[PDB]
Formats: C-alpha cells, sequence, structure tokens
C-alpha cells in the first residue's frame, strides 16, 4: 500500500522558524563561515513528502518466517511489568509537547489532577476501543547541518501527550528489555561507545579474513509495512503481560502503530500514514526488530558466512568471513536484493569493506590512537562537521537539548571533541559563571540532565583514563578533522591550545570540581603533564541505565 496519502493541506510550522545561524560573537569564535550552517524548516517539507511517499513491495519467504519464529521463541522468555500512571508521568521530559486537552508536560510531571485524569480516560479508551485510528500531528523537524558540495526537513509524526504517557504504561518495560532478550549481542543500544568499539573490534579480529558493510535502507520508516508492524506486535505478544497491558498493545497497534490520520499544526486534515511513525515509543525497538529480522534472513538468502550483526534501530552493520573479493561483491548484492524483496531497498549502494576504520555505522567509525604509555587504543569517532555546526547553533541560540554536551560525553576520546568542544564550552560556561548549572542532552534518544562539572568522572567511567591522554591519532582521522575545520572556518590547533591553556589555568584556580576539569580535560594542552590518577567520584557512579535501550522519538526522560 501507499506509505502516505495527502489531502493537499500543507505541513505547517507552529511558530517562527529560524533557518540561518545568527551572527553571534560567541558562536563566531567557534565557526566563522556562519553561512554554511542552516536549520531545516517546513519550507522544504514538500521535498521530503515526495521522497517518503511510495507504494511498498513485500515478498516474505521461508528464511523470513524461520528467523521470526526464532525471535518469538526468545521473546517468550520475557515478562513485562506495566507501569503505573505516576511512573509513566515521571518518564516525560519537562519540555515534552503539551496536550491539546488542557495540560502540558509540566502538569504531567507534577501529577496534576487534570493531566492524570485525562491520562486515565485515554487508557480506559485504549482498553475499550480497538479500532478508532488515533490522531497524530505531523511537523517538519528542525535540525542543523552544514551545506554540501541542502537536506529537506525530516517529518516527525506523534500522538497527543495523553496517548504518549499511556504508551509508556503499556510498553516502556517491553521496549527496554525485549530487544536485548531477542537479539542478544546484536542489539547495539546495550553498548556504551567504548563497548560498541570493543564488540566491533573483537568481531573483526575474530574472523580469519573479515569483510564488513553498513547497509543504509532508503527512508526506513516509510518502508515499514502494516505487515511489519503486526509482525512486531506478534513478538511483543509472546511476553507475559498484564491483561490491560495486552489489550493496550493490541489497541495501540491497530489504532496508532500501523498507521492513521495526519493533522498539521493548524488542525487541518493532512493525509494518512500507513507506515512507521517517527514519534512513538515503539519506533526504536520496532525498527531494530524489523531491521534485524529482515537482515538476518537476507543474510541466509545471500549465503554470507559467519555473519555477525550490530543493529541500532534502522542502522545495520554486518561483519562476516570473506569468500574472496568477487564472491563477496556478489553475496552483498544478493543480500541487497533479498532486503529489497522484504521491503528494505538500499539508499546508498552497499559496498564491502576490508578496513574496519572505513566502515561507518550509526554515523560513526572505529579508529585508533595511543595513550601516554604508547599503547594502541581503539575508540569511536565520526566526521565532526555536524557536531561542530550544531555546537555553533546552540552557542548562539538556547536549545532545550544540548547536542554538544552529548557529543563531549559520547565522543570524549576524540581529537575534535577534546580540542574544540571542551575548550569552547568550558570557556563560555566559566566566563558566564554557569559551571554548576545542569543541562539536558540526549543519549540514544533518552533525555538526561547532567552537570558539566561531573564530566571528568563520567568520561573516566565510560571511556577510561586514557581518554585524557590519547595522542598520535590516525592520519585519516587527523586529515578529516583538519579539512573540516578549514571548511567551516574553525580556528586551528594553535588557537584552541592557547584558549585551552587559558581556561585550564582558570579552572585550576577555582579548586574543587572545576580544578578537576582543568587537570583531566585539558592535560593535552600543556607540556608539564600532570599525573592523572583514578577520580574517587568515578567509583560511585551509576551509569548503567544510560545504555540499556534506544528511545529516539520515544519522548523519554531519565532522571
Ligand atoms: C586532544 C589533543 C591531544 C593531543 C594533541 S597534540 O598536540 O599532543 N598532537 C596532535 C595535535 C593535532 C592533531 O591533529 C590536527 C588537528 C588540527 C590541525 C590543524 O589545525 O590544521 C592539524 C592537526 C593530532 C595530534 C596527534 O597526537 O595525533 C592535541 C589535542
Ligand atoms: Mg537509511
Amino acid at each position: 500500500s501507499m506509505s502516505y496519502t495527502w489531502t493537499g493541506a500543507l505541513i505547517t510550522p507552529c511558530a517562527a522558524e529560524e533557518s540561518k545561524l545568527p551572527i553571534n560573537p560567541l558562536s563566531n569564535s567557534l565557526l566563522r563561515h556562519h553561512n554554511m550552517v542552516y536549520a531545516t524548516t517546513s519550507r522544504s517539507a514538500s521535498l521530503r513528502q515526495k521522497k517518503v511517499t511510495f507504494d511498498r513491495l513485500q515478498v516474505l519467504d521461508d528464511h523470513y518466517r524461520d528467523v521470526l519464529k526464532e525471535m518469538k521463541a526468545k521473546a517468550s522468555t520475557v515478562k513485562a511489568k506495566l507501569l503505573s500512571i505516576e511512573e509513566a508521568c515521571k518518564l516525560t521530559p519537562p519540555h515534552s509537547a503539551k496536550s491539546k486537552f488542557g495540560y502540558g508536560a509540566k502538569d504531567v510531571r507534577n501529577l496534576s489532577s487534570r493531566a492524570v485524569n485525562h491520562i486515565r480516560s485515554v487508557w480506559e479508551d485504549l482498553l475499550e476501543d480497538t479500532e478508532t485510528p488515533i490522531d497524530t500531528t505531523i511537523m517538519a523537524k528542525s535540525e542543523v547541518f552544514c551545506v554540501q558540495p541542502r537536506k529537506p526537513a525530516r517529518l516527525i509524526v506523534f500522538p497527543d501527550l495523553g496517548v504518549r504517557v499511556c504508551e509508556k504504561m503499556a510498553l516502556y518495560d517491553v521496549v527496554s528489555t525485549l530487544p536485548q532478550a531477542v537479539m542478544g549481542s546484536s542489539y547495539g543500544f546495550q553498548y556504551s561507545p567504548k563497548q560498541r568499539v570493543e564488540f566491533l573490534v573483537n568481531t573483526w579480529k575474530s574472523k580469519k579474513c573479515p569483510m564488513g558493510f553498513s547497509y543504509d535502507t532508503r527512508c526506513f520508516d516509510s518502508t515499514v509495512t502494516e505487515s511489519d508492524i503486526r509482525v512486531e506486535e506478534s513478538i511483543y505478544q509472546c511476553c507475559d503481560l498484564a491483561p490491560e497491558a495486552r489489550q493496550a498493545i493490541r489497541s495501540l497497534t491497530e489504532r496508532l502503530y500501523i498507521g492513521g490520520p495526519l493533522t498539521n499544526s493548524k488542525g487541518q486534515n493532512c493525509g494518512y500514514r500507513r507506515c512507521r511513525a517517527s514519534g512513538v515509543l515503539t519506533t526504536s525497538c520496532g525498527n531494530t526488530l524489523t531491521c534485524y529480522l529482515k537482515a538476518t534472513a537476507a543474510c541466509r538468502a545471500a549465503k554470507l558466512q559467519d555473519c555477525t550483526m550490530l543493529v541500532n534501530g534502522d542502522d545495520l552493520v554486518v561483519i562476516c568471513e570473506s569468500a574472496g573479493t568477487q564472491e563477496d561483491a556478489a553475496a552483498l548484492r544478493a543480500f541487497t536484493e533479498a532486503m529489497t524483496r522484504y521491503s528494505a531497498p538500499p539508499g546508498d549502494p552497499p559496498q564491502p569493506e576490508y578496513d574496519l576504520e572505513l566502515i561507518t555505522s550509526c554515523s560513526s567509525n572505529v579508529s585508533v590512537a595511543h595513550d601516554a604509555s604508547g599503547k594502541r587504543v581503539y575508540y569511536l569517532t565520526r566526521d565532526p562537521t555536524t557536531p561542530l555546526a550544531r555546537a555553533a547553533w546552540e552557542t548562539a541560540r538556547h536549545t532545550p537539548i544540548n547536542s554538544w554536551l552529548g557529543n563531549i560525553i559520547m565522543y570524549a576520546p576524540t581529537l575534535w571533541a577534546r580540542m574544540i568542544l571542551m575548550t569552547h564550552f568550558f570557556s563560555i560556561l566559566l566566563a558566564q559563571e554557569q559551571l554548576e548549572k545542569a543541562l539536558d542532552c540526549q543519549i540514544y534518544g533518552a533525555c538526561y540532565s547532567i552537570e558539566p562539572l561531573d564530566l571528568p568522572q563520567i568520561i573516566e567511567r565510560l571511556h577510561g583514563l586514557s581518554a585524557f591522554t590519547l595522542h598520535s591519532y590516525s592520519p585519516g582521522e587527523i586529515n578529516r578533522v583538519a579539512s573540516c575545520l578549514r571548511k567551516l572556518g574553525v580556528p586551528p590547533l594553535r588557537t584552541w591550545r592557547h584558549r585551552a591553556r587559558s581556561v585550564r589555568a582558570k579552572l585550576l584556580s577555582q579548586g574543587g570540581r572545576a580544578a578537576t576539569c582543568g587537570r583531566y580535560l585539558f592535560n593535552w594542552a600543556v607540556r608539564t603533564k600532570l599525573k592523572l590518577t583514578p577520580i574517587p567520584a568515578a567509583s560511585q557512579l551509576d551509569l548503567s541505565g544510560w545504555f540499556v535501550a534506544g528511545y529516539s522519538g520515544g519522548d523519554i526522560y531519565h532522571s
């Protein structure tokens, strides 16, 4: 069927939309070619609609059914709990989109009577009505990028706040534990960056002759069929569930997940969706299961040998035993035709890779550097263009979510995160006296509130002390960074080193945690290297829930 149907009403913004990076003294200090940075707006929605609107072709075979059963066998071992209204409310980010029924995220978090009572009526409605398509809002997403040698806006679709809290009640526990139970080590979100690198590196070295490839599905959400979503529900249904949770899942599947009506911000009927909605709780888990199911079966169809996969939502990376250059290229092509029949045609043409550093997955790649001892150390990195562009935008404009903070956290060991992001934001924060103010950022889609001053302990725990001593990065990595800086008009190494020494001096003079940030985060900026010993606070850190599951588009806040 058609992924989308349109009435002709426009996808409208609900306020003024900024498209250009402001000329700001602070941001200009980070990136000078401000004209290369732009934010997508509803003005390009029409372009996106065209690309995501098409008929889906799907042919299921024995391999598909075989794998599905294997997956359900594992799902069968799970017992999901069903969250209380209060537990669900507490999972709503403070900046979550308000309800059209007289209450916002704040009322939900504070368990206001109007919010809880409306939430209860919505739940009761899910138990009683198994057919009525739930309404959803379609909006053009506002994201920042750097121009290329421009991307149209992504379209997000999400139900009312009341429904969102109900989703949490019925499926939060499911989407948090089912993926790992069914997919085991193949489930990417259970890994921290370091553990992802470890898994990838060990898998790679475990092959006699490794061959790997990332597989990019063209607009994955739109390729998801009604069949796919019901297959997804069938897996969820193998879980031991509370009666009400079971009905809620059945109802949400038919009324929301398989599709439904689209309404713009002006309240006008916009069209109909028959594919994955980007803004529901099951999107990450659902996409991961779907991608995993299709790929695993595609692998069997292509006769790839000793396949080891890593799936993060619609992101897939496979590492196998090579059968030789020619055979590999043919097998990859067969794999692709298999995925195509399953309704997951390729966007960028997949290509086999024989150098692990050249494989980009989850927008990142593995690279190696050296610690102070001179020992090789693997770590996760990525082209810094987008991170830097967004860092600039966030410097000039206040944003609910600070991607720079998440990038410092997730890419702490990288040359660019340390040289530029750390230096830039700490100098600004120290100057504005806000080192103590907690800020929100996202990790695998979930929102977290973090204190910049705790960064040293966080980095030590997630990446190890070596994150503060890496040097001698790869020529490929160094060149990518340097070319990025020239492209965006970002100051050179020497400028950042000078700025870094300057902030480090100040951080040290403040004592306490600031001093710790100065010693560990910027030891790279000085010749007189301080001794970096284990930070006591890094022992009493509970960072386990950070890497349990993916929640992008799931409106999740972890506290
Ligand atoms: C966190 C960090 C760690 C070590 C150093 S270093 O000064 O000890 N060595 C390097 C300094 C710059 C660099 O990569 C660049 C970056 C920018 C430019 C440039 O501005 O053109 C040139 C080389 C790579 C390395 C290395 O150890 O491999 C600087 C920053
Ligand atoms: Mg894709």
